[PDB]
């Protein structure tokens, strides 16, 4: 008995009766807002695909009271990456799912259960996989609970080992070590590899509580038989089953598809249904066509959300009504949704679209039919567009209106010639009436043919640009003339005319010998700016020949400057005599980075250190709201007055020509290094390369270099004394601070500390006044990185004579 | 020798010579980017007002090498709340300022000094005050340093006590305990209370290294003498000194002012200079006038940053040139800067200001003179404003143009009547020429007198509004008529016409018996919306009488709905039988909150707990990227299908009529409580009050309620046994889990555990088979909150007979 494709039980506590016969729940399960007021127990349920959710169920004390035999929660579809959600469950004392074995996908969210115990008593690491992403907060604190399993087994949690159980009467069932990844029966006999959870009988396909791969005819098959297909994620159905499945009712709702041996709702991305609503998907070349079908016969695009419904459509079975009064970046936003619409089965009406200066956002639209036409047989109908300068009718575009006429009225900024060129490609020359296209109220303010403004000279700095164009006499002697400079930051040249354009109005100079120009104030160094000037011809005599002047879009890049310091210098040592160091490109390069120049200087071993007698110390040293961005900016501004011109310890200098990583070679092991890193550019040979962002790093210690390189010698001396002599390590890791002699008669119990200064005087150490007998001794040098290895024992005797 | 008002030594290491004679540095001190290559030592310097900054000084090993006698850094003005910044100082080993005593204001920033030791050896808690906000990161790690003071005193850092010193040769100077807040000489004789730091001689005004209040004539005065004034924050100067001080050169730079006995740069907020540039400030009523003076004779307002310079000005000594092509919210942003400008000494030119539909942002502007006028004697000159519908010339405003004419041209949306009404208040009737104001190219598209659209019916839901207005026959029979509905969320009624307005175009219905209306889709419940309809009259016959239709701004509020759950319920217990609980108003009230309704239910003491024998246990219980907002939203949507209609343990119910806080009375001490909190509204008596956001809280334990209420009695029993009998605590804190008997012959060494179930059987405990002798015994009850007090000893004997 499969139940689905989704159970949502809420409010009525009696509504839980829908689970009387369900053994598997295909899809999620929701038990919400239940107020229990006899009990309900469902031992039939064992498997739940997708997730299980519980929320605000009053009266329920344990989950075992409802689903005691629940074994596998597949989590095929998750509730926000959660396969089990127990949230705000009052009166609930424990997760009584003592038969739960495997949660195949997702995490667990257990939250806000003031009486929920037996949380730490469950080893979730063996029932699910992603234990790290589990969410168990806000439950009953373990300090005030009292978990006590009846009296079973136990295992390791972190470094702790404690008992495991689900409730106060049942323990956590586990499988023996011999089955490995397989499952086991209650009697601990291994279950068939394709099984999952428990077994009605050991090693049998038809005796499984839940299959781990797929299910068909009572058998746990790895893959579906040849004539069956994967449905959901656990069972196999035949072809006649998915020909009867229907998706959620929508405007373009259809049946399910068979693809890649799976029976899914829609064809996946990059696939389209073969034939006419057939059951199979065919690979579609490049972009796959999505025909959009809507209930409303005339789709009205009056906002930005209305256009979102036409996103990615290739053909529109309906009528388009554009009505866009407001909108700033809609010219490029509509092109995201409607830029792929190619065919319109009906008519297109551009009414009251004051925000549209052009129709270029309707790219790829090459076919308009005329299945339904506006009153009077019209397939293209624009009206009252106070800013429509041009159509999408560039001479590159293609268009074909099958049937209908075109009506144009009250579009003042649209040149009347542009709509005569439309019916050329449209193919409706002479099909319209005499009033459909009228020079009155259309093209009244249109400035069609314009002149050309020619730039004359440009001068660049690192932040200023001076540009001058030729004087422009207006077409009529009586026109008042003024200019308007449009300039904006354009990283590359493909620029559309006015938009985040910066505008300034400069007047024609009074003296006729000087030409009009403009000075730009504060610009970023080495930045390409798109500039073009436009004339303002206020004609006292209107129309006759409305004539403006426009210049070409000139791209001017400012000069380069001193670069910024490299960002976040990090360094490590993977080996002695080697230093790796990485960084990030500077904040303001101001040109082409070209290369980096890095310098490393040896640092002296710390002053003093040689001076102190480290046999007296107890610790010997070793070695291996928020406006702070404005604070650090002040110190970056200081680094402009000092640059770096490239060419006691000396600096070594190397150029890194491409990457932001480099490895330094030939270094003294366990020595500190000052790593100066600069950033130059292509103009840094005259501007000077940038300042330095430096870091300090120490290399790895030379292994085995701080131990005694020779044998220990001994010489008897006055009293009952012995003088141990040993060679000094030539190249220690940093510096040898002290030696330790470990000697004794039977056990090397007596220990003698030999300071560095003591060894420099005598070349060894004198063991003072020993008891007679046979002795052994071991010596160990301690450097700055650490100690070396003990020497092999030296043997000396003190005679009692 | 006072040096200032700011020393900035950088780059040139020889430039440090400017401190040869300075004993006090008035203002900050900057030593940056220095590269030392003989040494420089300045024992003269002792005091530094404001802060001291050091950055990237190579070669310097200790700060004592430069300023050994530096005693007081006043920090009058801070470098971002820092009085001392030592950042990226290479080769620096220690802060050698061994004479530093008091840092009066600010924190310390010591960062990125890889060789800086002697940081933990300094007790900064006695030289500065805000030790919490200090920043000491990125220096030499204390593990690899080796701080060793020569060989002085020591004190407590946190819970540690260690030696204090500045460098390897000098220690941290401190003052004896007898001086308290006062200062001390090197020889530990207390310094005059007005002194600070050290003393040339004990207890003398003229023998101070630094005064703590102020300084004058070699004396540390608390306040300045009557004829002197506070300058900076340490010395007193006479009146003739501040009459010679000049601020930083600006467009309106003047001398300093004397105010409140202090000599400051400008008059403080709420004060203006008396007379004509005098030395004293006078209280100005309400808003204080700020006359703005600029070098550029004609200020050009062509952007949003240019207007920021005119912020708060009352009078403008110059000419205003408005040229605003772009800008959305500039109509209300310009009113922030220019809304207080009242008088303009020159002319005003509104050129190419297409973004301006009105000049209302120039509020309070009531006077325009004419000191300089545009060519042709013009004081008001507008030109080419394609959207200027009206001036700021409301009949409420006042204006007076002293001299000059007014020229109007190429303003199409400006009604020609509006500028005739201007020269009424302006007072220039007949002063202009015949071409200065022309009906041509002015008012060409202006729709002056308009009709009135009347609403007919409105219907409201919780998210939808239907509104219908009367049918409108256009003035001309041949006009095409359409409507445009403007509606936007308006919390209150003061609304300006079109702006974040939502617009939709509805057509006049074909049937003449039905009136035009519109249905609004998804609105917030209980929200006031401003709605008004506007007619679109496309006149086939242009002008004659351009006539539009506009409606009144109708304010419609939607219905109320079920409120949201209260936010973040927190609860605590300040006393037994009392529970305080606070919360936050719901996310979506949907009406007037009116009141809250809270419920508290007693929770039963945990099941079991009574069952276990807690004398065997070892621990007895006690008690006292980020889309999770979308996750929690799903659970808030679930709480709409279940509401609360207001009226084993019973629920107690109380109404909170105003605040979001309440205190529950009459409770059982140390008992858990379920606190259900709902949020109602004025319509919740029919809609139903909202769901509950509940919390659990336990009250305080009843003090002394879990101890024995009577004396202990003993009775001899068979063997050598004793049966101790004691009364049970009537009202324990939660529950008595176990008793402990502490008995012995000479010392109460033997301890007997008495479980709760054992006491229920016998009413006491039997001490089993004791050795003969005299005994004492003490008993203690352990409840859920904790243990009670031991009983006074009971005395019993075991005879050996
Ligand atoms: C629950 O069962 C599933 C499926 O039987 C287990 O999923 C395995 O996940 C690992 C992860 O690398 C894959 O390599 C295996 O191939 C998966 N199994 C199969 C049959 O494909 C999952 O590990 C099980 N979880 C627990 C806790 O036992
Ligand atoms: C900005 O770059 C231009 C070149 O793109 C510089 O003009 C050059 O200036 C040098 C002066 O050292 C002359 O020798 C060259 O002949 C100039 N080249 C051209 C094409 O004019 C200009 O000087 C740079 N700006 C600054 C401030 O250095
Ligand atoms: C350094 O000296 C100043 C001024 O002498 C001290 O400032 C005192 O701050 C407390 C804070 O509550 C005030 O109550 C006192 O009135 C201030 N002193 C005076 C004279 O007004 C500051 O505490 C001193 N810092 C150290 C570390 O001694
Ligand atoms: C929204 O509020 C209006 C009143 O402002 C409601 O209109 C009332 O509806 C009740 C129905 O129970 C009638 O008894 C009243 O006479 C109506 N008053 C008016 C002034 O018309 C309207 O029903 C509310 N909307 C909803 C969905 O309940
Ligand atoms: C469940 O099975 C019973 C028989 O035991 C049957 O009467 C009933 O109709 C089935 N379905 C439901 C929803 O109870
Ligand atoms: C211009 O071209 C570049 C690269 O071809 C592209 O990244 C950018 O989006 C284009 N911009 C426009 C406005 O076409
Ligand atoms: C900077 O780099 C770009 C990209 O490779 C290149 O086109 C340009 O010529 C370079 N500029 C110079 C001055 O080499
Ligand atoms: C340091 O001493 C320990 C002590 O036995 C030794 O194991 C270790 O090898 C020594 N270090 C080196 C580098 O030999
Ligand atoms: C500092 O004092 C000396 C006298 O010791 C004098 O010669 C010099 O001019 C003064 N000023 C400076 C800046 O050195
Ligand atoms: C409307 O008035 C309210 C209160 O008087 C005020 O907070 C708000 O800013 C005003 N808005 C406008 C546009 O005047
Ligand atoms: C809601 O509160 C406001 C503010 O006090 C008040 O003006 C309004 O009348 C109230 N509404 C009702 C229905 O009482
Ligand atoms: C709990 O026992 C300690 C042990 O002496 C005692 O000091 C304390 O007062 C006891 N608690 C109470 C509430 O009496």
């Amino acid at each position: 008995e499969i139940c689905g494709p989704g159970i949502d039980i809420r409010n009525d506590y009696q509504q839980l009766k829908r689970l009387e016969n369900c053994t598997v729940i295909e899809g999620y399960l929701h038990i919400l807002l239940i107020s229990k007021a006899r009990s309900y127990r469902f031992p039939k349920l064992t498997v739940i695909t997708e997730y299980l959710l519980l929320f605000r169920v009053a009266g329920l004390e344990s989950l075992g009271d409802l689903f005691p035999n629940l074994t596998v929660i597949r989590g095929w579809k998750l509730f926000y990456n959660y396969a089990l959600v127990i949230f705000e469950m009052t009166n609930l004392k424990d997760i009584g799912l003592y038969n739960l074995r495997n949660i195949t996908r997702g995490a667990i969210r257990i939250e806000k259960n003031a009486d929920l115990c037996y949380l730490s008593t469950v080893d979730w690491s063996l029932i699910l996989d992603a234990v790290s992403n589990n969410y168990i907060v806000g439950n009953k604190p373990p300090k005030e609970c009292g978990d006590l399993c009846p009296g079973c087994e136990k295992t390791t949690i972190n470094n702790e080992y404690n008992y495991r159980c689900w409730t106060t009467n049942r323990c956590q069932k586990m499988c023996p070590s011999t089955c490995g990844k397989r499952a086991c029966t209650e009697n601990n006999e291994c279950c068939h590899p394709e099984c999952l959870g428990s077994c009605s009988a050991p090693d049998n396909d038809t005796a499984c509580v839940a299959c781990r791969h797929y299910y068909y005819a009572g058998v746990c098959v790895p893959a579906c038989p040849p004539n069956t297909y994967r449905f959901e994620g656990w069972r196999c159905v035949d072809r006649d089953f998915c020909a009867n499945i229907l998706s959620a009712e929508s405007s373009d709702s259809e049946g399910f598809v068979i693809h890649d041996g799976e029976c899914m709702q829609e064809c996946p991305s990059g696939f389209i249904r073969n034939g006419s609503q057939s059951m199979y998907c065919i690979p579609c070349e490049g972009p796959c066509p999505k025909v959009c079908e809507e209930e409303k016969k005339t789709k009205t695009i009056d906002s930005v959300t209305s256009a979102q419904m036409l996103q990615g459509c290739t053909i529109f079975k309906g009528n388009l009504l554009i009505n866009i009064r407001r909108g700033n970046n809609i010219a490029s936003e509509l092109e995201n949704f409607m830029g792929l619409i190619e065919v319109v089965t009906g008519y297109v009406k551009i009414r009251h679209s004051h925000a549209l200066v052009s129709l270029s956002f309707l790219k790829n639209l090459r076919l308009i039919l005329g299945e339904e036409q506006l009153e009077g047989n019209y397939s293209f109908y624009v009206l009252d567009n106070q800013n429509l300068q041009q159509l999408w009718d560039w001479d590159h575009r293609n268009l074909t209106i099958k049937a209908g006429k075109m009506y144009f009225a009250f579009n003042p900024k649209l040149c009347v010639s542009e709509i005569y060129r439309m019916e050329e490609v449209t193919g409706t020359k002479g099909r319209q009436s005499k009033g459909d296209i009228n020079t009155r109220n259309n093209g009244e303010r249109a400035s069609c043919e314009s002149d050309v403004l020619h730039f004359t000279s440009t001068t660049t700095s690192k932040n200023r640009i001076i540009i001058t164009w030729h004087r422009y006499r207006p077409p009529d002697y009586r026109d008042l003339i003024s200019f308007t400079v449009y300039y904006k930051e354009a990283p590359f040249k493909n620029v559309t005319e006015y938009n985040s354009w910066n505008m300034v109005d400069v007047d024609l100079p009074p003296n006729k010998d000087v030409e009009p120009g403009i000075l730009l104030h504060g610009l970023k160094p080495w930045t390409q700016y798109a500039v073009y000037v436009k004339a303002v011809t206020l004609t006292m005599v209107e129309n006759d020949h409305i004539r403006g002047a426009k210049s070409e879009i000139l791209y001017i890049r400012t000069n380069a400057s001193v670069p910024s310091i490299p960002l976040d210098v990090l360094s490590a040592s993977n080996s002695s005599s080697q230093l790796i160091v990485k960084w990030n490109p500077p904040s303001l390069p101001n040109g082409n980075l070209s290369y980096y120049i890095v310098r490393w200087q040896r640092q002296p071993q710390d002053g003093y250190l040689y001076r102190h007698n480290y046999c007296s110390k107890d610790k010997i040293p070793i070695r291996k709201e928020k406006e702070e961005a404005e604070y650090r900016k002040v110190f970056e501004n200081f680094l402009h007055n000092s640059i770096f011109v490239p060419r006691e310890y000396p600096f070594f200098e190397s150029r890194v020509d491409n990457k932001e990583r480099t490895v330094i070679s030939n270094l003294r092991p366990f020595t500190l290094y000052r790593i100066d890193i600069h950033s130059c550019n292509h103009e840094a040979e005259k501007l000077g390369c940038s300042a330095s962002n430096f870091v300090f790093a120490r290399t790895m210690p030379a292994e085995g270099a701080d131990d005694i390189p020779g044998p220990v010698t001994w010489e008897p001396r006055p009293e009952n004394s012995i003088f141990l002599k040993w060679p000094e390590p030539e190249n220690p890791n940093g510096l040898i601070l002290m030696y330790e002699i470990k000697y004794g008669s039977q056990v090397e119990d007596q220990r003698e500390c030999v300071s560095r200064q003591e060894y420099r005087k005598y070349g060894g150490a004198k063991l003072n006044r020993l008891n007679p007998g046979n002795y052994t001794a071991r010596i160990q040098a301690t450097s700055l990185s650490g100690n070396g290895s003990w020497t092999d024992p030296v043997f000396f005797y003190v005679q009692a004579k």
